[PDB]
């Protein structure tokens, strides 16, 4: 027996995306992380929901959180639109002066327009916050996963500020619209007040509840992946690498299909939307939503890890017998790994290697082969493959039952 093998096989990607901080850029990550979340409903594993979720899916522990973070990004969207003909319908300031009762009526009613969404937000960030997210989502505390750590308390709070003083606002933009709708100088001041709410609404940021309505969406998806996203199931392997406001960097390892895991891709989308919207909500933070935007790069990393082991075979063909792998740890005995018996080929593996190790052989050409993936430190030995010409009943998984042994090859 002849032991082939090597190199330990090591992809790192790295994306580097370069994109602005435009809201409608933002909406469309925090779209895809809540959609192909909602979508797919993947089932999950000091948590709460840890205990119940654990076999069963996310969309029945957090059917209403998704719901509620859909809204919100879906109303920040209808946020962001009509603030987007609001610009170019400010109320300018012959007698031609007609289009100014509409673009008065437009500007107005669109402002009107822009609160009532932002209390369908805020009333869905409480459908959010307020279920098994209660006291996690909110605050930020080696590792920094459970906490949603977005800052939301931050937003909702200023959201808040910012919605009550536009309701202090309300009965004078509410008579600045019937005194507007006589259609067959008292409105010359509702256009610079107008056209100067409005120049407030979709130019301000600490004082706009268009922008801290949508920065409340952003985050809150921020959040909502972090106070969760580490016990979707996903998933050959990859490496998913992520990092945490205070400096720690994690990774995340990952049949797949609808209401049990996500594949691969769909966590790659996920990891990719997550960085970015990280990535610009931390730093340059959200433009104004008159804004063009601002250029800034995410970067986004992967990586897979594999090794195969090959065997072949001098003597006969142990493709109806047993073939085998053995692992010897510095110094000690020879343990078992993986073993592919009789003709029909059955496998059995291992407790360390289940999910992770895999056993297979080409019966023509006599040699029998081990990928290994998810690779770590704990393995790292010597590795034996061991056959066995002689019949058997049981599987045979203990060194002193296999015959034949290869010289053996190191492993790192």
């Amino acid at each position: 027996l002849v032991e082939s093998g090597g190199g330990l096989v090591l992809k790192t990607t790295t994306s580097v995306i370069d994109t602005t901080n435009d809201a409608q850029n933002l909406l469309t990550q925090a779209q895809t992380i809540v959609n192909t979340l909602k979508d797919y409903c993947p089932i999950l594993i000091t948590p709460s929901w840890q205990t119940a979720g654990g076999g069963k899916n996310s969309c029945a522990t957090f059917g209403a959180e998704f719901s509620a973070a859909s809204d919100m990004i879906n109303n920040a969207q209808k946020i962001v639109q009509e603030t987007q003909q609001l610009s170019a319908n400010q109320p300018k300031n012959p007698s031609s002066l007609t289009a100014l009762a509409q673009k008065m009526l437009k500007n107005a009613q669109s402002q009107a327009e822009i609160l009532k969404l932002a209390n369908q937000v805020e009333s869905d960030f409480n459908k959010l916050s307020s279920g098994h997210l209660k006291d996690y989502i909110g605050k930020c505390d080696k590792n920094n996963w459970g906490n949603g750590c977005a800052g939301v308390e931050e937003t909702q709070s200023l959201l808040k500020t910012s919605a009550a003083d536009f309701n202090n606002q309300t009965p004078q933009i509410n008579q600045a619209q019937n005194l507007a709708n006589t259609l067959i100088q008292a409105i010359n001041q509702a256009v610079n007040n107008l056209n100067e709410r409005a120049k407030t609404l979709a130019g301000g940021t600490t004082n706009s509840p268009a922008y801290q309505a949508t920065l409340l969406a952003l985050r809150s998806v921020l959040g909502l992946w972090n106070s969760m996203g580490y016990a979707v199931i996903c998933g050959n392997q990859k490496d998913f690498h992520y990092t945490d406001e205070n400096g720690n960097g994690t990774t995340i390892n990952c049949k797949a299909d609808k209401n049990v895991s996500l594949s691969i891709e769909q966590y790659e989308k996920i990891h990719e939307a997550y960085q970015i919207l990280s990535k610009a909500l931390k730093q340059a933070g959200l433009a104004p939503l008159n804004s063009k935007g601002e250029k800034l790069e995410a970067h986004v990393t992967t990586s897979k890890s594999s090794l195969r082991l090959s065997c072949a075979a001098s003597g006969r063909t142990f493709s109806t017998a047993a073939m085998g792998w053995f692992r010897q740890a510095p110094g000690k005995e020879r343990d078992f790994v993986a073993g592919i018996y009789w003709t029909v080929g059955s496998t059995y593996y291992a407790d360390s290697a289940k999910g992770r190790f895999t056993i297979s052989r080409d019966n023509a050409k006599n040699t029998v082969y081990l990928q290994m993936d998810s690779l770590k430190p704990e393995d790292t030995a010597v590795y034996y493959c061991a056959a066995r010409r002689r019949g058997f009943t049981l599987a045979p998984t203990r060194a002193n039952e296999y015959d034949y042994w290869g010289q053996g090859t190191q492993v790192t």
